[PDB]
């Protein structure tokens, strides 16, 4: 069995290997990459996402989200307070202001210590989930707006044609902006490209051990667990590495830098934080190996998780027994 310790693997494809996206994902899996839940892909030196980032300041963040924490430093939830619209140029200036800028630090490890010590005492503002793309249309390799769609994959594997679309999303971050512990909708893959700016630190639980994280989360967030049998779908709960180690939960960590891709694999729980002003692009995708995970994915039916139009068909076809209850949670 490849990668039996479930370590995060780092790949360096050549320009030739970068041509065929599906083939490269299957390659990485042949080497055991999925066992970690997360992999890093460093593009060949010849590749670029676009020519420059000099002209992005007029992109609108219609609903910036202020991430307000409650709890203790290593075990907290966050809620998202909506703020007034602002442009990327306005947000960048805000991120660089004395109130929000990255503090002085020695290295990534020191910054990670500071994040876990101090996150809860601040409320950073995140531009998340903005439909759009920063890939040049002429970038032919690993262009996250030109991937094969999940609807087409389900149709190819299962024969059923379904409605829905699959487009990328932009994320504009600042120091301490936080992504809570989650798997993807329908336990899909994700791919994330850090276009510019400061790093993003990731934490991940191997898919084979995801239920250990879920059981800890039910212990640590007992009211939320009574409210919903899949409350991590709400994407609000944070647990620090120190707390995970105290409770014996298997996990790994890695820092993504600008110019790097990360892939999350089906049922790989992940969480993390941004180091400073940055912009990332991410999208979900599927492969044949996903289908079995999609059929078994948990679902939130309490009303909180509320998701895209396109998840309807995935539930309806892969999880017909759950469909009626889930759809009630959508309405
Ligand atoms: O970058 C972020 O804030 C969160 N991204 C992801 O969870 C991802 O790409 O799957
Ligand atoms: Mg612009
Ligand atoms: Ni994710
Ligand atoms: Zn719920």
């Amino acid at each position: 069995a490849q990668n039996p310790n479930c370590n995060i693997m780092i790949f360096h494809p050549t320009k030739e290997e970068f041509n065929d996206f599906d083939k490269y994902i299957a390659y990485m899996e042949s080497q055991g990459a999925h066992r970690a839940g997360l992999a890093k892909i460093i593009p060949p030196k010849e590749w670029k996402a676009r020519e420059t980032y000099d002209n992005i300041s007029e992109i609108l963040i219609a609903t910036p989200l202020q991430q307000v924490a409650s709890g203790r430093a290593g075990v907290f939830t966050q809620y998202h307070k909506k703020k007034k619209a602002m442009t990327v140029g306005e947000y960048r200036h805000l991120a660089n202001s004395k109130k929000y800028q990255t503090p002085p630090h020695q290295n990534f490890e020191d910054l990670e210590r500071k994040y876990w010590k101090n996150r809860i005492y601040n409320s950073p503002i995140y531009g998340a989930d903005i439909s759009g793309s920063l890939f040049d249309e002429n970038t032919k390799q690993w262009n996250l707006g030109h991937l094969g769609t999940i609807q087409d994959l389900l149709e190819k594997e299962c024969g059923v044609v379904i409605e829905g679309v699959n487009t990328p999303y932009l994320y504009f971050g600042m120091w301490k902006t936080t992504f809570a512990w989650h798997t993807e909708d329908m336990d899909l893959y994700s791919i994330n490209y850090l276009h510019l700016g400061e790093p993003k630190t990731w934490y991940v639980v191997p898919p084979e051990h995801g239920q250990r994280l879920e059981r800890l989360a039910r212990e640590l967030f007992p009211g939320s667990s009574r409210g919903c049998g899949a409350f991590l779908r709400h994407k609000v709960a944070l647990i620090s590495p120190t707390v995970l180690k105290e409770n014996g939960i298997p996990f790994n960590r890695i820092t993504q830098e600008a110019g790097e891709f990360m892939v999350t694999f089906p049922y790989g729980y992940h969480a993390g934080f941004n180091h400073g002003f940055n912009c990332a692009e991410a999208i979900n995708f599927a492969t044949p190996r996903w289908i079995d995970y999609g059929k078994m994915a948990s679902q939130c039916s309490c009303g909180e998780a509320r998701v895209t139009f396109s998840m309807d068909a995935f539930v309806r076809i892969l999880q017909p027994e759950r469909y009626d209850l889930w759809k009630r949670g959508q309405d």
